[PDB]
C-alpha cells in the first residue's frame, strides 16, 4: 500500500507466485526449520542484505525465510533469463524491493543490481551481501568500495564465484570476509549434482521436446555439474560421451560407464580446423557445456557439429561457447523465447526449410535456469538453509566494526563447520522420510566420534 | 625359481604356472602399475628396501609384489585374511622364489603364524626397513611385539580405511613409531577401489557363494561411505529393492538422492538393546543384509533374530565383527554348504533338521566377503591403488626416517597422502587403459581457472 | 478461411516453426511422403480424424493431405491440444476444431463441426480415431454416415477395446485397423512415449523433486512399464500394482516391489481394506490402466498429505475425481494443477497442509501438462497410421456388395513386414546400421533376407 | 546296488543334495506343482527320456517329475553345462543319469544312447523332455520304433523349437510337441532375465575382468540378446547391439544403445574389406546371442582388438568360428573353459604375446560353462511349465490314438496363458508380491473374468 521500490514484468502474478511459494515452503523443510527455530530470536534483526542470485520460487523462500529472522533486503538475478516473474511478483507484492524479470537486456540486468545498491539515489545502509556468480561482489569493489567499509561478509553460492573470491584474496583485493556456500557438501554435492541431473533434461524437453533416448551427447566437464548432467542424459537413453581436462574426473567418467573423448585430436587444440575430430563431432546430436571455463564449445567445435545438433551451456557464465562467433557468422531464427535455430548457410538471411542449423537454447545462458525453472524447491533447500546459516554467522561476526589489526586475522573465505552441514542434511533426510540410525556409546567410541557427530574428519570426500 | 627354495608356504605349489599364466593377463589390465615397472625399472628406487607386506594374496596383489621386486626391492608376505588368498597366485609368487605365506582358508592361529614368517627370517628379526600394509595388523604385531624392528623401518603404506584409523589413533595417543602415508584417501584408491571394486565384486561373491537371484528381491546395506555407496550399487543394478541405513546424514542425503530408501533397523533409530526395539516387520521382509562400515556390531543379534527366514547375510568392511556371529556359534547349528557358505539354523544349537527352513545363509564366515567368496576387486581397479601404494613406497623409503636424528625424526613423524600430482597422474594412466582421450588445456584456459596446463587440475579442498 | 475454432489464430508461425522441427525428427512420415507422393493413393479420401491435436498430429494431418486426402479434425482430450499446433494447421487452410482447455461440451461441439459441414453431414469416407469417440458419435449420432465409409484406424488400447466390444456385439458397422498393436506402436509410443512424457508432465506441472521420493504406479501394461521407468530412473522408489501376474512377474524381475493398495489384494469396498500404512507412505500415484476406479475414494483419502495425483490412460475415470468434486475443495495452482483441500468442501485455508495436488484434473496427464509423446517417437505410431488409412481406404468396403462386406468386417493389425518397415526407417533416423543376411544365414534361421524376420507369434 | 549312470564323482552328491534343498525353496511354482500333484501321480506310467542341462535346478526339475509318478533316464545337452554336485546327487538318489561337466563330443553321443538304451535294448520310453532338440533328432533318424510308442516332446528352447517346427513342416516330425520356450514365464523371463544374471556372471568368473568402461558388442537383440546388453550395461559397459530384424533393432536405440555393424553398411560380402576394422579394433568383449550361424566370423576375429574377449550365449557353438581358429591360430589354456588364441600363428605361442583373444567355454554356451546357468528362482518359471507340459501331452496319449486321429493332433503347440498366469502367480508370491484382485464392476469393465486370463492370446507384453 504505498509500495513502489520495485520493478518487475507483472505485478498481477503475484498471487500465482504466493501459491507457488506456500507449495515450496512444504518441499523445504530445512530452510523452514531454520525459520521456525529463529525467528522468535531475530539473529538478522538489523542485517540489511544486498541479494544477487536467480529470483525464482526457490529464492523467494530464501528471502522470506531471511526476512522472517530479521532482515532487509534489495535483490535482483544474477541471470537475465532466470527469473520466475511469478516469483518476483509475489516478492514485490510483499514489500520487499526486488528489481528482476526473464528476459532482460544486458543493461537492464546492470540497471537492476544498482537498483539495489542504491536507495533513493545514494548508497544504502547495506551490511551483508548474498551472491550467486560474484557479479555484486565484483560491482561493489569496483564501484562502491566505501560501501565495503560497513559490509560484515559476502556469502557466495556457486563455484565460479568462489573462484573470483579467492582470486581476489590471492591479489589481496578483498575488502570483506565470505563463506563459500558452494562446498558445504548439502550445497556442492546435492545442487551441482543432482539439481542439474533433474533440470537439464527438463530444459531441454521444454525447448525442443526432443526425444532423448538412442541419441548422441557429449558432456564437456565431468565435475559436480558435468557428473549430474552426464546421469540427466544417461537416465534418459541417451549415449552419453564425456570430455574432460582433469584425469581424475576423467577416470570417474570411465568407472561410471561412459566413454571419455577429445573434440580434439589426441587432445591437442592448438586453434586449426585440423585438430577438430570431425567424425566425432559429427555423430553428436546435443552438447553441453559444465565446466565454469572459457571456449570449450569453440568456433570450429560449432562448425563440425552433426547438422541439427542441440547445442547448450549449464555452466554459470555464457562464455563457455562460443556464442559470438555464431552472431557473427550465421543467421538466427527465433523458434520461441530462449530457443534460437542458428543457420550455417551464412549471416544474411536464411531459407526457413534450411536442414544446416544448430538449436541453441537460451543463447548459451545456464539452460537449466533460462529453459526450465532450475533446480527444484527440495534441493535448493539445502543450498539456502546453509546461505541462511552463513548469513547468521558473518553477520553475528561484526567485521565491519573490528579494529584494523582484528580484521587482517579475520579476512578470509571459509566454509561452514562440518556440524552445520550434517544439521542441514538431517532435515533434508527427514523431509524424505527417512530414519537415520543413532550410534550407540559403544560404537561411537569405536570410530572415535561423538554420538550427534560430527561423523567424518574434514578431509573426507564422500 | 632360485634352487632350493623352501622359505614359504602356500596350499599347492602346482597351481604357480596357472597363477602365472593369469599374472600375465592381470599386467595387460593394469597399466598404472606396469608404467612404473617401465618407468623406474631402470633407475631401482627400491634398491635395498626389505619390505614387509600383509595384504590379500590375489593375483593383483601379485603383480604389486613383482612390480616392487622389479624396481630393486625384496620383500617378505603374508595375507590379511584368512580367506582372501587366491592360492594360484601364492603359488607363483612362491614359484619366483618370493617369501610368501599364505592361503585360502587359514585358522586365526596360522593367520599370525604367517605374519611372523614374515617378520622372522631363519628364525631371528629379518633386517626390514620398510612395511606394506591393509587393515593394521602387521603395524600392529611390529609395535607390540618386535618394537625394536621398528627403530630400522622407514615407513608404513597403508591401503584401507580401517587400517589409516588405527594409525591416526596412534599418532593422536603418541605411540605410532614410524611415518606413513595414507593410500587409502588418494581418489585414485579410496573414489575407485573402495566404491566401484565393491560394485564389481559384491554381486560377484553374492552369486558364487549362493548362486541366488538378487532381482526383485529386498536388500539391506549397512552403511553408505564409499563401500555402502558402491556396495549399494552392486545390489540395485541387478534390480535389488535396496534400503539403505546410516549414522550419518550427509551420507543419509546422498542415498536418498541416488534414488534409496533410507532405513534404520531399530524403531525410531533407537538402538536400546532390546528385541523391542527392533523393526520386526522391515527385519522380516529384508532377504539380504551387507554390512560396510567398519564400525561394530551393526548388525546385531536381535536384527539376525528378526531377519526374514532364508536371508543371506555378509561383511564386506575389513573385519568380521561387523556381524555379531560371536552371538549365532553360541546359540545357533552351523550347517556347512561348500566352503564359506554356511546355513545358521536358528532352531537351536546341537543339532539341526537337514529340511529346517528357519536358518540363514552367512557368507565368508562374516569375512571381507567379495575376497572370501569371490576374488575381490579386479585387477583395473586394483591398479589404482596399487600405482599408489608402489609411488608411496618410493617416497617413504627415500626419505629414509629411520636415518635421521631424532630431531628431525620429531618433525617428520606423521600420516600423510600422497600429493595430488600424484594422484593424477595414477588417473591418467588408468583413463588410458580404457582408450580415453583427455583434453589438454590451452595456455588462455589454463589462465582463465588458475591452473597450470600439467595440472594440478583441482584445489586440494576439491572432493570429487 | 473460416472452417475451423482454435484458440489463437496467431500462434501459426509458431506452429508451422515447431513442425519444420518435428519434420526432421519424423523420418519415417517423411519417407512416406516421398514414397507415395507419386501415386496420391489417399485421392479422394475424405478422412474425419479426432486425436490430440499437437505438433506431431500436425505432421501426420500433412502427410495424409499431401497423399491426396481431405480432412477435418478435432481433438480426442479437452487438455492435449498444442494451440500452436492447431493453428497452424488452421492456417494452412485445414479445418481443426480444438484447443487447449475446452470444457466437455466444447469438445462434443469439436467433433460434431467436423462431422457436419455448412451444417448438413460431409461426405466422409474414413475415419482416423483415438480412444474411440468419433467411432462412438457416428454410430449411436450419425449411422447413415457409416454407409459411405471405408474405415476406421484406430490408435489406442482403449479405443481398440471398444472396437472390438462392438464387434463382438455385432454393432460395429465398417471395419477397422487395430494401429496400436503395431510394435512400432504399442512397444514403441505406449512404453517409450510414456518414458519420456510422464516425468516431464511432473516437472512442468509440480516442479516437484522426483528423486527419493515414493510412488506407487497402478498397472504395468505397456503404459505402466514405461511409466514405472519415467519415475525409476529419476531415482524415485517405485512400487507397482497389477492384476495380471504375468505382468506383476515382469515388474518383479524389473525391480519393483509388487503391492497392493488393498490387504492382500482384496478391494471389498470398505476402509478396513485399504492398506493406510502403505499408502500413508506415497507420494505420487499413477494411473496406467485403461480400467475403472483404481485409484477410488477409499485410496484417495488414505494417500500421505500432499501427495500428487494423475492418470495417464486414456479416460479420466480411473482416479474418482468425482469423489474428490463432491467432497473437497478445489485451489487452483495454475492451469490443469489443483491442490485439492480434504479438510472439507466449502472454503479451504490459505495454508492448509492436507491436501493432494491433482494434475490435469485427472485427464491424460503427459499431453494435458507436457506435450505428450516426442515427435521422433510418434513418427512411428503416425507412419503406421497413414499405411493403416492407405490400406482401408483402397479396399473400398463401402462400395462392396452387401454379400463381400460381410466377409470384409472385421478388427485387423498391418502386417509384420510394414512393421518392420517403419522400424527401420527410425533406427536409419538414429543413425543404426543394420545388418543383412548372408544367404547361407538366411536360410539357416529359415527367413528370407529382406524378411519378414519373426514369425507372428513372436512377442519382442 | 545301484550302478545305472555314469557321473564324474558320485561323492559329490552330499554337496548337491544340500543346494538341492536349498533350490527347492527358491522354487516356489514347481515345488508348489510338487505339493499339489503328488497325491494324485499324474506321471504315473511316465517314462521320460530327458536331455537338458545337469545343473541343480535341473535336478529340482527331475525330482518334481519323479516325485510325480514319473520314471527317467537323463543326459546333459552340453558338454560344459553339467554341475557335477547335481548329477551326483541324482544318481545318489538311485535315477539314471550320465552326464558330467567337460564331456568329449563323443561322450556326449555316448550319454544320450545310455538314456535311450536300457541293458542294451530301447528302454520304454513313452516322453521326451529335450533342450535344443538333439535328443529329438537322434529319436527320429535312428529310433523311429520308439516315437511310435512316445506321447510328445516338450522342448525347452528357441533353437530346439526352430527344429520342429521344421519337422512339421517337411512332414517329418513323428509326434506333438509342446512349445514350452513361448510360454511368458519361459521366453521373457529365463531368455532375458536368466541371461541378465549369468552372463556377467560368467565372465566374471572365467576372466575376473572390470567390464565397468570397456566396450561390449552383443550380435542379436531378441530375447538373449536383450538380457545379455542389461547384463553389461549394468556393470557400466559401453554396449553397442548389432541386429539383422528392424524392429528389434528399433528396440535397442529406445533402450539407449548404439546399434552398429561389424560390416561397412551392413554388407558382408566374406571378404576383410567389408569389415568396420576401426569399429571391431574399439571392442573389448563380443557376445553372440542369435541362435544363427557364423555371426562372429573368421574376418570379424581377426579385425577384433588385441585381447577382446570373445563368447557365446545362443544354444549351439557355431554362432563363432571357432574352427577357424582352431586351423590357424595356437590356443593356450588359462584354466577350464578359458583359453588365449594367439592370433601370431599355429606353430606355439610366446607366453607374453600380446595378440591374443580370450574365448570362453571354446564357444559353447557361456553362462553355463563359465558359471551355473540361470539362477533357481527364474528356472522355476520354466520347469513348472515343462512339468505342466509333461502333465498335458502324457494325459493326451497321442501314441494309443489312431491314425486318423493322431493327424489331427500332430502339432507344436504352446500351453493356455491360464497355465501361464498361474505359473506367474506363484513367482510372483515368492517375492512377497501381492496381486490386485479386481472387482465385479472392473472385471466387466475391461471384459475379463475376475480369475482371469487377463490379456488376448494375441498380447505381447
Ligand atoms: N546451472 C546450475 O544450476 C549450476 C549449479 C552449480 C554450478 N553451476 C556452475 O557450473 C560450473 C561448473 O561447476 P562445478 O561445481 O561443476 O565445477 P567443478 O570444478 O566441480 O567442475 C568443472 C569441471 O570442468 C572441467 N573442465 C575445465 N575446463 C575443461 C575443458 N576445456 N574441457 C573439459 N572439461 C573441462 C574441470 O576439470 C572440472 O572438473 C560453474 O560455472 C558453476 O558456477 C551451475
Ligand atoms: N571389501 C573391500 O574390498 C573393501 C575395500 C575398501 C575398504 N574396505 C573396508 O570397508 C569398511 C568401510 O570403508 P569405507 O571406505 O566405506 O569407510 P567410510 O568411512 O567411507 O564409510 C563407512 C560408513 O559407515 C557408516 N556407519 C558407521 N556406523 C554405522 C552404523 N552403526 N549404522 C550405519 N552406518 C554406519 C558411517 O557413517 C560411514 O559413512 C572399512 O572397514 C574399510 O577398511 C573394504
Ligand atoms: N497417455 C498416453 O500417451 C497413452 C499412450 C498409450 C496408451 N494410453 C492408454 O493407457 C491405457 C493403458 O494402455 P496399455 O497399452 O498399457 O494397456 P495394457 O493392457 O497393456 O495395460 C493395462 C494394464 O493395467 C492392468 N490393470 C487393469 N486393471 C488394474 C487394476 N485394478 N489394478 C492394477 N492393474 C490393473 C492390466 O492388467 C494391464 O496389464 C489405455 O487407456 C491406453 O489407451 C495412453
Ligand atoms: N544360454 C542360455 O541360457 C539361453 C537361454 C535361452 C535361449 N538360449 C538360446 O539363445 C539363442 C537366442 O534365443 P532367443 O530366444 O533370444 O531368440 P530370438 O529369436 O528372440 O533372438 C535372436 C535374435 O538374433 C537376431 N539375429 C539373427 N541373425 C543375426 C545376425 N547375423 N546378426 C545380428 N542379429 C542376428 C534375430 O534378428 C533375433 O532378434 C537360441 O539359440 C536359444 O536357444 C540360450
Ligand atoms: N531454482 C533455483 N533457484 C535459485 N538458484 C538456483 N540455482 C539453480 N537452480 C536454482
Ligand atoms: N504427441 C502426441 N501426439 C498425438 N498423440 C499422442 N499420444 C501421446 N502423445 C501424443
Ligand atoms: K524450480
Ligand atoms: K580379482
Ligand atoms: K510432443
Ligand atoms: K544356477
Amino acid at each position: 500500500a504505498g509500495f513502489t521500490d520495485y520493478k518487475v514484468a507483472d505485478i498481477t502474478l503475484a498471487a500465482w507466485g504466493r501459491r507457488e511459494l506456500i507449495i515450496a515452503e512444504s518441499e523445504m523443510p530445512a530452510l523452514m526449520g531454520l525459520r521456525r527455530k529463529y525467528a522468535g530470536q531475530q539473529p538478522l534483526k538489523g542485517a540489511k542484505i544486498l541479494g544477487c542470485i536467480h529470483m525464482t520460487i526457490q529464492t523467494g523462500v530464501l528471502i522470506e525465510t531471511l526476512v522472517a529472522l530479521g532482515a532487509e533486503v534489495r535483490w535482483s538475478s544474477c541471470n537475465i533469463f532466470s527469473t520466475q516473474d511469478q516469483a518476483a511478483a509475489a516478492i514485490a507484492a510483499a514489500g520487499i524491493p526486488v528489481f528482476a524479470w526473464k528476459g532482460e537486456t544486458e543493461e537492464e540486468y546492470e540497471w537492476c543490481i544498482e537498483q539495489t545498491i542504491l536507495k533513493d539515489g545514494q548508497p544504502w545502509d547495506a551490511n551483508m551481501v548474498l551472491d550467486d556468480g560474484g557479479d555484486l561482489t565484483e560491482i561493489l569493489h569496483k564501484k562502491y568500495p566505501q560501501m565495503l567499509e560497513r559490509i560484515h561478509g559476502i556469502t557466495e553460492e556457486t563455484t565460479t564465484g568462489v573462484h573470483r573470491l579467492l582470486d581476489m584474496l590471492k591479489n589481496g583485493t578483498l575488502k570483506v570476509p565470505a563463506i563459500n556456500v558452494n562446498d558445504s557438501v548439502t550445497k556442492s554435492k546435492n545442487d551441482n549434482k543432482y539439481g542439474c541431473r533433474h533440470s537439464l533434461n527438463d530444459a531441454i524437453k521444454r525447448g525442443t521436446d526432443h526425444l532423448l533416448s538412442g541419441k548422441q551427447a557429449l558432456v564437456i566437464g565431468y565435475g559436480d555439474v558435468g557428473k549430474g548432467s552426464s546421469q540427466s542424459l544417461r537416465q534418459e537413453g541417451m549415449i552419453v560421451k564425456v570430455a574432460e581436462v582433469d584425469p581424475i574426473c576423467a577416470m570417474q567418467a570411465c568407472m561410471d560407464g561412459f566413454e571419455v573423448v577429445s573434440p580434439y585430436k589426441n587432445g591437442i587444440n592448438d586453434g586449426t580446423e585440423a585438430s577438430i575430430d570431425a567424425a566425432l563431432l559429427g555423430k553428436i546430436d546435443l552438447i553441453v557445456t559444465t565446466t565454469g571455463n572459457v571456449n570449450v564449445c569453440d568456433a570450429n567445435m560449432l562448425k563440425a557439429l552433426k547438422k541439427r545438433a542441440v547445442v547448450c551451456n549449464i555452466g554459470h557464465f555464457d562464455n563457455e561457447i562460443d556464442t559470438a562467433f555464431m552472431r557473427k557468422n550465421w543467421a538466427w531464427e527465433e523458434v520461441k523465447p530462449q530457443v534460437h535455430k542458428i543457420h550455417r548457410t551464412g549471416k544474411d538471411g536464411f531459407d526457413a526449410h534450411n536442414d544446416d542449423y544448430l538449436i541453441l537454447l537460451a543463447e548459451g545462458r545456464l539452460v537449466n535456469l533460462g529453459n526450465a525453472t532450475g533446480h527444484p524447491s527440495r534441493i535448493m533447500d539445502g543450498s539456502f538453509a546453509n546461505q541462511v546459516l552463513a548469513q547468521i554467522h558473518l553477520f553475528e561476526q561484526k567485521y565491519a566494526d573490528l579494529p584494523a589489526a582484528e580484521k587482517a586475522k579475520r579476512l578470509s573465505v571459509e566454509v561452514l563447520p562440518k556440524k552445520l552441514d550434517e544439521e542441514v542434511a538431517l532435515e533434508m533426510v527427514k523431509g524424505f522420510g527417512g530414519v537415520v540410525t543413532q550410534l550407540t556409546p559403544k560404537q561411537a567410541e569405536y570410530i572415535g566420534v561423538s554420538v550427534e557427530g560430527p561423523f567424518k574428519p574434514d578431509t573426507y570426500r564422500y
